[PDB]
C-alpha cells in the first residue's frame, strides 16, 4: 500500500490514465463488495439514472440481432442490475456463478470512473475544495508544464478512457459516462450471446490463458500451435514482448494447452469467458450490426475524434493518441473490442517510448507489461494499491 503524499506526483513530467482490461470473473459476493460504495458514493444518481436506462437499449439491440436478443435473458439481468443499485443485492452468499459480460461491462466502466475522479480528488491542487469539478480543472491545465494528461485503454479500458478523454467538465463526464455504460452493456451482450449459442454445441463456450515464452523461437511454436487450431483458437491480445493472451473452444482447450506446455510455452488460465478481440464471422456480422445500431443514437455517442477534450489511444500500437481525422469514436471503440486484436504491447510501448509519463492505473488488473513497467521507474502507480482509495459516501 502506497499513500498519495508519498507518489511525488507533484514532479511528474505528465499523466497517463490507464484504463484496465477485465480478466478474471466476478461473483454477486465479490463484486457486491464494490457496488455497495458507488450506491452509497455522490455518483448514485448518475449511476441509478444510466442504469435505469439500460433495459432501453437492450431491447433495440434484440430487435437489431435476434440472435443475440434470443440467447440471453438480458432484460432480467439488467433490471436485477437495476435492483442491486437501487435496493441492494440483497443474500450475495447462494450462487457462485460468474457473473455475465453484460453486467460486468457496465460495472466495470462505473468503477474504473469512479477510481479516476477519487483518484482526481486525492492529488487535486491545494487550493481547490474536494467538491470542485476536477475535470475541467486538470482539462483546463493540460497545457501547463509538466501537466499533460493522456488517456489509454486496454480492451474494455476503452470505454472509460473515451468517456473522459470525450469530457471537459463534470456534466459531459457524467453524460460520456454514461454513453461508456451503455456500450459497455452492448458489446458484453454480444459476448454472452455468442458465448450461449457456443454452449449449445460441440465445441462449447469459449476460455482463454495467459501464455508466455522465451526468445523468438518459442515464440513461432507457439504461433504455429494457435494457427493449427484456428479458427477455434487466436491470439486476443499480445501483451508483452513474449506474452499473449489466447482463447480457445473449450472442446479443444486441453489440445491447445498441452501442445503449448510440451513447447516449453507457460499457460495460466484466465477468469474472462467468450470471445473477445474476435476475428469469427459471426462476430463481425454481429459488430456491423451494432455499429449500425450505434449510429441512430445520440445519446451512444462519445466526442468526435476532432473535437476530444485529452488525448486517447486505441489499441492498434499507433506511437501516439487517434489522430483528429479518425472520426466516430465509438465505432472505434466497439470495433476495437469486439473484433480488432489487441496489440497491448505495441500499444503501450509506442504511448510510453522516449517520454517519461507518469502512469495510473485504474480498475482491477495489473496492466503494464512487465518488460516495460522497469523503465517506468516509480512514476507509476496501480490505484488498487494505494490508501484510502475507497469511493468516498455522499457528503
Amino acid at each position: 500500500m502506497i499513500s498519495v503524499a508519498d507518489l511525488d506526483y507533484a514532479s511528474r513530467k505528465s499523466s497517463i490514465f490507464l484504463f484496465a482490461p477485465h480478466v478474471g470473473t466476478f461473483t454477486k459476493q465479490s463484486m457486491d463488495k464494490l457496488v455497495r460504495p458507488l450506491a452509497a458514493s455522490a455518483h448514485r444518481d448518475w449511476i441509478l439514472d444510466t442504469v435505469a436506462g439500460l433495459p432501453t437499449y437492450w431491447d433495440a439491440l434484440a430487435v437489431k440481432i435476434p440472435n443475440i436478443g434470443n440467447a440471453i435473458p438480458g432484460r432480467r439481468q439488467l433490471t436485477d442490475l437495476d435492483t442491486w443499485f437501487r435496493h441492494g443485492a440483497g443474500d450475495v452468499t447462494q450462487d457462485d456463478a460468474t457473473l455475465p459480460s453484460i453486467v460486468v461491462g457496465p460495472l466495470v466502466v462505473l468503477i474504473q470512473l469512479t477510481q479516476y475522479w477519487r483518484y482526481l480528488e486525492l492529488t487535486r491542487p491545494d487550493h481547490l475544495e474536494d467538491s470542485a469539478d476536477l475535470q475541467a480543472d486538470v482539462v483546463t491545465r493540460q497545457t501547463q508544464p509538466g501537466a499533460k494528461v493522456e488517456t489509454l485503454g486496454f480492451c474494455a479500458g476503452l470505454l472509460a478512457a473515451v468517456a473522459v478523454a470525450s469530457a471537459g467538465n463534470r456534466q459531459e463526464f457524467q453524460k460520456y459516462g454514461a454513453v461508456a455504460v451503455r456500450l459497455a452493456m452492448m458489446a458484453g451482450a454480444l459476448i454472452d450471446g455468442q458465448e450461449a449459442r457456443d454452449k449449445a454445441t460441440r465445441d462449447g463456450g469459449s476460455v482463454s490463458y495467459a501464455i508466455a515464452w522465451r526468445g523468438q523461437k518459442p515464440g513461432e511454436e507457439a504461433a504455429r500451435i494457435v494457427k493449427d487450431l484456428n479458427p477455434n483458437a487466436y491470439f486476443a491480445v499480445l501483451y508483452d514482448e513474449a506474452r499473449a493472451t489466447v482463447t480457445t473452444t473449450r472442446r479443444t482447450a486441453p489440445s491447445l494447452v498441452n501442445r503449448l506446455r510440451a513447447a516449453d510455452v507457460t499457460v495460466a488460465e484466465i477468469g474472462i469467458k467468450g470471445r473477445i478481440h474476435s476475428p469469427d464471422s459471426e462476430r463481425k456480422n454481429n459488430t456491423d450490426l451494432l455499429v449500425d445500431l450505434c449510429k441512430s443514437f445520440e445519446d451512444l455517442q462519445y466526442a468526435d475524434a476532432a473535437s476530444l477534450a485529452l488525448p486517447t489511444y486505441n489499441n492498434e500500437a499507433e506511437g501516439r493518441p487517434v489522430s483528429r481525422d479518425r472520426g466516430n469514436m465509438t465505432e472505434m471503440v466497439i470495433r476495437a473490442i469486439l473484433v480488432n486484436q489487441c496489440n497491448w504491447y505495441g500499444t503501450f510501448k509506442g504511448a510510453t517510448e522516449g517520454r517519461e509519463p507518469f502512469v495510473v492505473t485504474l480498475g482491477l488488473e495489473r496492466s503494464v507489461p512487465p518488460t516495460l513497467m522497469r523503465s517506468l521507474g516509480p512514476h507509476q502507480v496501480h490505484y488498487e494499491d494505494l490508501a484510502d482509495n475507497g469511493i468516498p459516501p455522499a457528503p
